[PDB]
Formats: C-alpha cells, structure tokens, sequence
C-alpha cells in the first residue's frame, strides 16, 4: 500500500466519467431547498414547475432557435436509442462508428425491425471519420463525446444532407460547444456534464424532427408506449414525462443547470473544460511513460482524456492505487482492452483538481 | 381563504399515490452516508454493493423461496409492461382489468405484434374480477393494488393455472400481505411503499419465469435492448443494471427497505397500513357526506383509499382548500371523473396523520 500524501491531492477524487462528481452544495439541495418537493405528485404544479425549470433552463443554456423543445422522457440515453430507432428514423440511417456507444446505437437500429439496414461508417478507436450523409438515408447519427475512447466530433450539419442530424451527446451537452441549429436531436442523460443522476433521457430537437416524430407515428408503425417519442413530446410540451420521474435527477440537474448559466454559460462551462484538459494532455505530453490515446489534437475531447501508459508503467495498477486512496473511477472503458487510464473532465470537476491528480500519478509511478 | 388551524393538521401533508412520502431522516442519508456513491460508477464495487444491498433486503422483505430472484432495471413499472410482453409472454396473456394500471398493461399486451391476441376480463372500477384463468394462455396478470380506484385483490394462484402469475404490484408492495410462491413475477417501482424516487422497475421473479425468459431468448425473438428481460436478469444478478441507474433512487430504496425489515418486516408495515385504513374507511362511513367508493369491505385497499362525496360538498374544493393549507394530492386520479378524494396510506404515512386529515376534512367542509 502506498499512501499518497494529503498535500497533493485533489480535494475531490471522483474522475468519472458518468456517473460523475455531484458538488457538496448540489448535493445539499435535496434535503433543504428541494425537499419539499420529493414525494409529491408529477401531475401538480410543483414538480411540472421543476420539470419547467430544466426545459427553460436548457433552452437558455443552449441558446435554442425558434421552434426547438426540450423532450425527455425516463430511461437514460440507452432507451432514447431504442425511441429513436422506432420514431425518428423513417427509412434508413448513417451512423458512424468509432467506440462502444456510437457503435452501440447503429446496433440498435440494425436489429430493430421496423427500420431497414443502415449504412456504417468506422474508423478504429482513438479516431472518427467525418461527418457525412448518403442518398438514401433519412438520419446522419454520431456521437458529440465518444465516452470509451475520448473522442470529440465536430457537430456540423453535412452538405447535401438538407436527413435529420441525430447527436448522442449523453457526455458532450454542456461541456462542448455546440450550435443546435446544425442539430435536429441532440440528446443526453443528465449523470455527465450535468452532474445528476441516470434513468432520465433529454432531447433538443428541431421543428423538422418534431414534424418527422409526428409523420411517422401517422403511418401507423407500432412503437411500445414507453418508447414512444409522440407521447414523450405531448408529454414534455406540458412540462411532464409519460410516466413517473426521478425527482432527485430533476433537483440535482436543475441546480446544475442554474450554476453554468449563473457562471456565464456554455462559453464558461466549455473554458472550464479547455483550462482542465489542457492540464491533462500536456502533462501526458510531457511524461516519457504517457501518450493521449488520441492522436489528432483535433478530436482530443476537453471533457473525458483518454492517457495510454507505456509498456513498462502498468496503468491497472496505477488506478488501483489511486482508488485504494480516494481517487476513483480512472479505469479505462471496461470493453477497450488498454494500459490506460480515463480521466473526466466535465464542469464540476475542478481545474486544479486534474493538475493535481496528474501529481498524484506522477507520485505513485516513481514508486512502482 | 380558509386557514386550517395548525393544531388539527398532519405533520406531513403527503398523501400523494406515487411519488409519495418520502421521511426527512431517509432523505438525509443522501447527504450523509450514502454522499460518497453519489458520481462514482455502478461498475464498481461501492455502487453494486448498493444494488446488493436492495436485493438482499428485498429478499428478506418478501420471505423469497428458493430460486426466486430480484431483478432490476430503469424505465419504472410502465417500462416493465412493454418489457414483460416481449419477455415473458410466449403466446398469449389473460388479463384482469378494473381501473387505470390494469387496463393499461392489457393494451400494451393488445398492441404488441411479437404476442398474441390477450383475453381482457374486466369489472366495473371500484371492483375487481376474479383470479382466474383459461387454457389458451401462458401467463394471467392482474394488480395487486389499483392505485386508481382503491381496489386491492388477493395474490393467489388459480386453479388450473399450472400459466405464469404476474403481478403488477406498483402501489402494492411493501404495503400489504403477500405470498411470494403463488407468483412468478411480483413487480413494482420505488415511489409508493418503498418511499423513493421512480425510474426504476423490480420485479421478483420465480424459477418458472426466469426459465421462460431464457426460453424466450432462445427462440430468437427481437426485443430492443432497453427492453431486455434477459439482459436486465443477466445484469441484476451480478448487482447491475444494463444502463446507467439513478443513485439516489437506489439509495432512498435501500434505506425504505432496511427502515421495514427492522421495524418487523412485512408484517409490521401490513399492521401499519391497516391502522391508517382502518382510520380512513371508519370516518368515511361516519359522516353523512362521505361514503368509501369501494362497497365490497374484501376490495378496500388498506393503502389507497378512495371516498367519495354526496352531491353537495365538493371534494374538488375540498382538495384545493388543504393543498392551498400544504395539505397534498389528495385529488382522485385524474382520469376517473369523480366526486372523490384518493388519500395514500403507505407505511411512511403516519396513522396519526390519517386521522388529522379526517378531522381536516371535517374542518374545511363545516365551513364550505
Ligand atoms: C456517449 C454515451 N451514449 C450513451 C450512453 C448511455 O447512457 P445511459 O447509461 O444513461 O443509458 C453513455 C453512457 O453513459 C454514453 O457515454
Ligand atoms: C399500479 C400501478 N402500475 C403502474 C404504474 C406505473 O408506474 P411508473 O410511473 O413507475 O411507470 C403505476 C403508477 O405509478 C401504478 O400505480
């Protein structure tokens, strides 16, 4: 065992990257400002008025062009790629892939019966190919944050494709800058950058999108009512999910929505992650035995770092380590198979905190 | 403006069906014992020996026979019926309907093209039919508690049924008495006698139906992920789910749970239940303007009781005089169209409360 000196960690050790770090004062407003509102009906008007404060809050975040709307409905974004397959996609989707959830998605949809065959786009971990579109399809899918691999991709809409823009943003939305407008649903989970809890999906989606969810239910295909996008819009335009939510996640994600606007927004929130993953990568840039597993500056993501470690520094026992003192949750993405660690970055994580967890690392590996 | 005078009120105005109740020591467990899980992953150990701790408890609880098993996953009840048609259902389903939740399972069940064609017996609300079955079907479902009208059936499995029983137990479980061998699956969601948020489903299943879940699987049948029984069961077991839960709603459950089992268990919150009911139906029959709109005393749910009110006092006055007073959700379910209030009786409700709200009631309408 060795016992890493007080004086050069972080004062919070959780690097996870979802779930993820909950602020101390965050936190506390589930037994004080909150409290109240726990145990009490999704049908009245105090829970709807919380519902109402994550939707407007989101649109100011977001900065939503006339006609977008806050959906969300329970599940985590896993159940919105089962909604998706069912309510946005009329035809056939693209969908590039480059990790475990951007890959996970295009499996959804290739098994799903009710859509055809859709084309795959892949390029290795680590990379990702670029946006693009094709003649027959209806929807373009990729990931903003590729959580497994620490990739960013630029969210742009693609020429030619005047196909709906479908963004698994679950780690990117409200870390990453983003122009909606070049997005027709961009969705997430509130357990990453918004620093609550899973079992909730959201979804900003454009007046295109929410015509195409209404079309499609017109045809008459079937979609199980809990994965049903009509009934989560008709649901979510009246501040209410269709069937009963988690009020912590509501609490805890409306406070965070309110610290990022009450710190000046995306544009803080998306410095934020810059100041703390320019910690990481350049102290992985600067240790012989480090290297960002991402080798394109470009798509090096601010909010999940992905550091491989060389042959000669075991990373497994590194996070162990780590763990055993308090910094926790650094583990590679269970399925990638690296000697690597993965460190999240997302707003609540402090700055100095990264810079210290490098020191931290530096200190346990000179004693390996 | 009518003030109730402090003296006559309850000490917690919660008398919601679900979300309901949740206690302020419960809740404060959030803050303190349970704050280091909150953003720290539920692929590690300190988050799945929360799950541990759920399922355990749950075992204790509901006195499981052997081979019977907890498995979990997020979406809430209304998840688990889309979920259970693809998965449990082989050919066909008999259904008992009688209000809201029990109708609403038989049409997912009706809609979904992987099943066949269910039989739907039905009763008036305020009633139920009998358990009961008919040899073209492989599994027969009812509620346990039909949280719409305040019926509640026995759990017991038919003769001639040797069919899988499955339960929806939403607003039952935890509050009144059951014999876990005469189900196969016994499901649920936190947010009525558990005290805790929703977004999550349990369900208690036997050997008998997790053999038909494999069974199932084997044949090939598409379900989306999200939907998987066989995952969900594949995951529960090792203390997970297949995406990303919501700590909080884990963390409230769990201490609900062990809050019931050293109070007595089972028996202890089924005694509960009755003294608060027993205060409730008493008073109803008492005063000359109201009346319990369930006339069979067998049927008369001891944890939501629904009253209703002769022509000339208006419950819907009544019920936005207490919520105006902190007094809430005593309003019926919002779809039955009744002269009604619906008062939850769940064992975190205290029966001294119950009886405050009745001289409340009598309060408010001596002075209408
Ligand atoms: C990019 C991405 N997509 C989808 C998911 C699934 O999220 P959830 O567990 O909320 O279903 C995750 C994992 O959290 C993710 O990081
Ligand atoms: C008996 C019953 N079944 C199903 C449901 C659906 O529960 P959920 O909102 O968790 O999907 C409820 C409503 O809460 C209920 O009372």
């Amino acid at each position: 065992h060795l016992e890493i000196p007080t004086a050069i960690k972080p004062r919070d050790g959780r690097f996870g990257s979802g779930p993820s770090k909950v602020r101390l004062e965050q936190l506390q407003t589930l037994t004080t400002t909150a409290a109240a509102l726990f145990g009490t009906s999704h049908r009245q008007a105090p829970v709807k008025n919380l519902v109402g404060r994550v939707r407007s809050g989101l649109a100011e975040l977001f900065s939503l062009p006339d006609g977008y709307e806050v959906i969300l409905g329970n599940g985590g974004a896993t159940a919105f790629w089962d909604a998706a397959a069912f309510g946005l996609i009329d035809k056939r989707s693209l969908h590039l892939t480059y990790g475990e959830f951007s890959a996970k998605f295009a499996s959804a949809v290739s098994k799903n019966p009710f859509v055809g065959e859709p084309i795959i786009i892949t390029s290795d971990p680590g990379s990702a190919p670029e946006p693009q579109t094709d003649p027959s399809v209806d929807v373009i899918a990729w990931a903003h944050n590729e959580t497994s691999t620490g990739v960013a991709v630029a969210v742009r809409r693609p020429e030619g494709s005047d196909a709906l823009v479908v963004i698994d943003a679950t780690s990117g939305a409200g870390g990453l800058p983003v122009d909606i407008a070049e997005t027709d649903a961009y969705y997430f989970a509130p357990q990453k950058n918004f620093a609550s809890d899973g079992g909730l999906w959201l979804a900003i989606m454009s007046p295109a999108a929410l015509s195409r969810i209404e079309a499609i239910a017109a045809t008459g295909r079937w979609v199980p009512d809990f994965l049903s996008l009509p009934i989560a819009v008709e649901n979510s335009l009246k501040n209410q999910t269709y069937n009963t939510p988690a009020i912590a996640t509501l609490a805890l994600l409306a406070e965070q929505i309110d610290w990022l606007v009450g710190n000046g927004g995306l544009d803080w929130a998306v410095k934020r992650t810059a100041d703390s993953s320019q910690r990481l990568y350049s102290w992985a840039q600067e240790r012989p035995y480090t290297t960002p597993f991402v080798t394109d500056p470009g798509l090096r993501s601010q909010v999940v770092g992905t550091i491989d470690f060389v042959d000669d520094v075991d990373a497994g026992t590194v996070a162990k380590i780590l763990r055993a003192n308090g910094i926790v949750d650094t583990e590679p993405y269970r399925k990638l198979g690296r000697n690597q660690l993965r460190v999240a970055m997302f707003p609540a994580v402090e700055p100095d905190d990264v810079s210290a967890l490098t020191e931290c690392v530096d200190w346990v590996v000179e004693r390996l």
